[PDB]
């Protein structure tokens, strides 16, 4: 929101100590497109112990690489020093932006809102193109990420990407081996939420990423019926669904714990022919409305969960040591064994909540 007016605020006072600054990358492409901001970062010719003195509050986790976070009325902007990439401090503005990955996010803008636009990103991003900056060779060579950040923001500006970008990605697709996963994954899964999804699929096909991703050729599916919900783990579990697999195909991709359990559980779902009560109750919401969402179903899955009997076991009028007594015999698991005879019994509303008559009928059924 008002990070412009504080990065112009933090331009203003790098000038005043004698140096450059200017808004770069994405927010003049944010702002050339009519969008507002969400990140705003400035390039200075200020090296990084220069920003924290003209400021009483920075962060300091990106200084070897000459970024400095600047904390100042309410916002943080990213101050950079003039750079390529191990990082070499250069002392131009120029030199910085021929090195950027496409020409959209290569701009500059000044104090007076004048723009520095020396690859041409303001035609490129009024004919919705993605180019790399300069030779696309390079470009890659210098991060293979790239390639597939150029398909990510395809799909994120619903823009095309240059032939000769293309071709490039297509040559030199077999870089990509060399990435951490941790930043394939974090792409993907930006993709996977983003707009025009189908066509940044097509592009992750036709540029070769997908033979040389990780399982990348599991990427190749129908997505047509694919419409996410916001949550990057539906992609994967679409994608998972249709080609019938399983998780362990696509752990390469280090999934937390988390969205691993929701990945396996829902597809256990889809694979689950009848729902019932017991259904209901020991998965959780998020996994029966990702299952249902994956197979075509629409049904009000809230209202289900909440008209069962009890919510969860620490509701369970009953626990080990109850069985303990009324059975006289040692602690052993048994107990987990009965508990859930008893559980079952009353999540499908046949046996009350109830620590008496629940006696009542463990007395009678043991």
């Amino acid at each position: 929101d008002d990070k412009m007016n504080t990065a112009i605020k933090v331009i203003h006072t790098l000038k005043a100590a004698g140096f450059e600054a200017y808004i770069v990358g994405g927010a003049v492409r944010d702002l050339l497109l009519g969008k507002t901001p969400h990140d705003v970062d400035v390039a200075s010719s200020a090296l990084p112990q220069q920003v924290k003195v003209l400021f009483d509050r920075t962060v300091d986790t990106g200084i070897d690489h000459g970024t400095v976070l600047v904390l100042l009325d309410g916002e943080g902007i990213e101050v950079t020093t003039f750079r390529t990439e191990s990082v070499e401090f250069v002392l131009s503005l120029e030199e910085d932006l021929r090195r950027r990955d496409f020409t959209i996010n290569a701009m500059a803008m000044t104090e007076d809102l004048k723009i520095i636009d020396p690859f041409g990103g303001k035609e490129d991003l009024k004919n919705k193109v993605i180019r790399a900056v300069g030779d696309p060779d390079e470009r890659f060579e210098e991060d293979a990420l790239r390639m597939l950040r150029a398909i990510r923001f395809s799909g994120q500006l619903d823009f095309i990407i240059d032939m000769k970008t293309l071709l490039s990605i297509r040559r030199h697709a077999r870089l990509i081996r060399f990435i951490a996963v941790e930043r394939l994954k974090s792409e993907i899964d930006k993709i996977f939420v983003n707009p025009s999804m189908q066509k940044s699929m097509a592009y992750l096909k036709d540029s070769v990423l997908t033979r040389f991703l990780p399982v990348g050729g599991l990427f190749e599916v129908d997505w047509i019926t694919y419409h996410t919900d916001g949550n990057p783990t539906y992609g994967w579990l679409y994608l998972l669904h249709q080609q019938k697999r399983q998780f362990t195909d696509i752990k390469d991709y280090r999934f937390s714990n988390e969205e691993k359990r929701l990945i396996e559980k829902s597809l256990e779902l889809t694979a689950l022919n009848t729902w019932d009560q017991w259904t209901f109750y020991k998965y959780t919401l998020k996994q029966l409305e990702m299952a249902s969402r994956v197979t075509g179903k629409k049904k009000d899955l809230a209202a289900i969960k909440r008209q069962l009997p009890i919510q969860s076991r620490s509701e369970l009028a009953v626990d080990g040591w109850d069985l303990i007594e009324w059975s006289g015999a040692k602690s052993g698991p048994w107990l987990k064994v009965w508990i859930e005879k008893i559980e079952r019994l009353i999540v499908y509303g046949i046996l009350k909540n109830d620590k008496e008559l629940i006696k009542d009928w463990f007395e009678d059924e043991y």
